[PDB]
């Protein structure tokens, strides 16, 4: 169909501010399935560098890998209809209520959660996470 | 400003426990229940009155099966722009906030159904509730 | 084990828009509308009827009229020990977990009405939904 | 990037039991209560000085009574980008996923206020809490 | 009627945990009503001693004073028909879900909610905390 | 007072779309996940060792059909008193309040399993967590 995997990361500030299952639930609640998910207590520098390889150059970029490595996150694979744009739809900007970071975010690092935005970010990504 | 407009409450609502979840979105914004049925599989006639509009569209066969698949609810809502306001609450699949944006994420099985205009909203209402 | 049992909504719901969570609750916990059905100011007969078998208590006249001060909805929901569960789930305004426990406070309003026994609940149904 | 910003709970919240409900979704978001008064009435000089730009409006003097039918709370939040992103949460009754959006559904009882420009939250701010 | 009043707490550990707005909202669903509120971005000590005066002989007494002056803390008059037993209740124990202990406290400390037990501990709790 | 417990999200919670709600239940009263693995489908052995003081049981394989028939998720969670508190919030379908008490309504499928003591901890831990 218009049937999509993507890749999403629950960030450590999730961990530290108790939202995982509010996050994870808003996800749930609009049809989506979890394929594939792992927790780690915390996650390999080098997964995190890998992982937001094309920020490497960006002045935000060693700021970012030590947060990510801050504490525990969960790597998810979700399935469903238009998957892709939908989940990052639904994790939307710190800007925009409705949404999983415009309703718990506020900050520009701090921001809850990853979402693929394309097909191909998407194959990468899962490949980084789930390599099996 | 007061109007009143017609909602379905759709088979999938049913089959995922979103009754309640759908009814209290639009309560919560303080529109009130007019009038209200259930029914167990509502009669076809009814259904192909209600989608008149779409009988040439190639989805009118399937959405007719779906709309007799399961349960439905029927309701009347009052309140000051109802109709539009309503029809914003309901939403799309892609805007979350909203009750499809929130919970639904199929172009057929879309949870809910609300009037569009003045005209359908009378139209509507004298279908299911005559 | 699958029983069906007798919902009313009452008045004090209306009031306090807690419809949609009282049903919710009861949806949460798998049990299905077998019918339902919505009434602007219920028919005094029917409030009496419904409360018979307290026509002598003190507490009568006032109740009936509380019934009768705004909607109610009347709903036959089904499912596995529907009688007892779902009474369990009205519960009373002292325990929490509940929907009385907690979302009312009062003796008199105190938002829903479930059958108590196999009886009752037969009886019920036959009048809202003969 | 701490701003602070000064949001009023209006009587409708109260009437319509709705007080937790929006100041959670402000918690929710991550900002922080710095001060704090319940009125069970405001004196209507504070809700006159409150609404002071809005003195020449057709619907100034309604909008004061309304203010005044039930209790109100005032609340200073703190936060990064507090006065825009709490605008934001309030919204509008046309915006659904925003306070009024989802709850609101009337050009005057619409649930709360909050201040939309720097100018505008210190002074309302030293309003509700001249200390 | 049974119109009562009553005396709670919000604890520095609901301040510290997001929990402020549910507290309250569990106890606003039950239909009980603000009469009263003082947010303190900390209490006075001697507030808190008085308050807790009938477990000044207790090992916890001191260790107890300072955790309720470690964050900010709201105090609340309801009102409502028969509020100081049903509030008692709405506030459990971490022993009993469904109750805001019960479903969101995991501690003998840090309970999130103090509540008068009393008409003669909500008087003078009352008193304490608005002398007004 | 830290202890572990092993919690299992059982396959009509994946079916009902309730498997946040229930983790939503746990994390509000501050357990913490201390590890955790999704099973498209959990190897039968895993189940039948997790099971296994129920092996004579009339229930037993019509239990570890249903188990292996969807997803599940197995969780070791922190925090004090965790086993006896878990526990509580699993509860009974009886028991409102309660996870199974809100949400199920089944002899067999009621949405989650919880160890039941320190022994029944450890040994299940050890079943999904052997590492
Ligand atoms: N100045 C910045 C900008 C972004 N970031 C982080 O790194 C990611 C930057 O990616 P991005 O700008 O593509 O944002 P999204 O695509 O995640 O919305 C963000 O999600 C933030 O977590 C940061 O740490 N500092
Ligand atoms: N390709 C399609 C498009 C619409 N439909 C259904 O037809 C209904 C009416 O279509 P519409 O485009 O007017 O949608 P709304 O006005 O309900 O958003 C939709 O709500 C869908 O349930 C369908 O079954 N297949
Ligand atoms: N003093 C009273 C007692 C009960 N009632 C009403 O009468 C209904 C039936 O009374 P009941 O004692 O059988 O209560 P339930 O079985 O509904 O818990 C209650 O639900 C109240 O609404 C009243 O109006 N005044
Ligand atoms: N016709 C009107 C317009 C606004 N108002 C009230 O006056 C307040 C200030 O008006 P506004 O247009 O600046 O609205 P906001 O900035 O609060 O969105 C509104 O929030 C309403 O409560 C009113 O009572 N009648
Ligand atoms: N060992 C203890 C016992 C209680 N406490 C605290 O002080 C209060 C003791 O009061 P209590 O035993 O009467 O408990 P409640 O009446 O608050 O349920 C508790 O609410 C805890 O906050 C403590 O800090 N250490
Ligand atoms: N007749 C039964 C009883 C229990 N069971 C399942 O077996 C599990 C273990 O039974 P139990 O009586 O120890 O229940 P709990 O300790 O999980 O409450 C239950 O959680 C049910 O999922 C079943 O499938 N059929
Ligand atoms: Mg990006
Ligand atoms: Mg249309
Ligand atoms: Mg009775
Ligand atoms: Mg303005
Ligand atoms: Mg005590
Ligand atoms: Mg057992």
């Amino acid at each position: 169909a218009g049937l999509q995997r993507t890749l999403v990361l629950i960030k450590p500030d999730a961990f530290e501010r108790s939202l995982v299952a509010e996050i994870m639930g808003r996800i749930e609640k609009k049809n989506f399935k979890i394929v594939s998910m792992k927790f780690w207590s915390k996650a390999p520098r080098n997964l995190i560098e890998q992982h937001y390889k094309e920020h490497s150059e960006q002045s935000y970029f060693n700021d970012l890998c030590d947060f990510m490595v801050s504490g525990p996150i969960i790597s998810i694979v979700y399935e469903g209809t238009d998957a892709i744009s939908k989940i990052r739809r639904l994790q939307g900007n710190i800007l925009t209520p409705g949404t999983i970071r415009g309703d718990l975010a506020n900050d520009i690092r701090e921001n809850l959660i990853h979402a693929s935005d394309s097909e191909d970010s998407a194959v990468d990504e899962i490949s980084i996470w789930f390599p099996e």
